[PDB]
């Protein structure tokens, strides 16, 4: 580990309906949540330093108790603005239950941004404990 950084932190640019909310069961006693249903509804991570150019592991602590019968619940990860990758997150059965997956992410030297949104009408990212990026 390089470095972690709590979803709430304040330094951290919430748009549209994503919001910190409280939760005793949260690294930090907090999370982002209702990151999703829209692109304007994202959670972007401002100031995410390496030193080195690379690809690092990126550690997203994150609650998912969707059901449809347990779901998946899809993410879009946007690099420094870039192209979105991707996730399927697992579900961890519990709004109050956090537990990890990792996604490999591309950074620059210095300070990066990486965001968090869901663009598709009614449809969520899990809710976001903290990220920690390890090289
Ligand atoms: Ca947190
Ligand atoms: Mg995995």
């Amino acid at each position: 580990t390089i470095n972690v950084y709590e979803a709430e932190d304040p330094a951290n640019t919430l748009g549209g309906a994503a919001v910190r909310q409280r939760d005793n069961a949260a690294s930090g006693g907090q999370y982002v949540g209702w990151i999703g249903n829209g692109s304007n509804n994202y959670l972007q991570f401002n100031n995410v330093y390496v030193p080195q150019a690379g690809t690092y592991r990126m550690v997203v602590q994150f609650a998912n108790a969707e059901v449809f019968n347990v779901v998946d619940r899809y993410c879009s990860i946007s690099v420094n603005g870039g192209p979105e990758k991707g996730h399927y997150f697992f579900n961890t059965r519990g709004w109050n239950t956090y537990r990890t997956d990792i996604i490999d992410v591309y950074l620059n030297a210095g300070n990066n941004t990486i965001r968090f949104y869901n663009g598709t009408s009614g449809s969520y990212a899990p809710n976001i404990d903290k990220i920690a990026i390890a090289a």
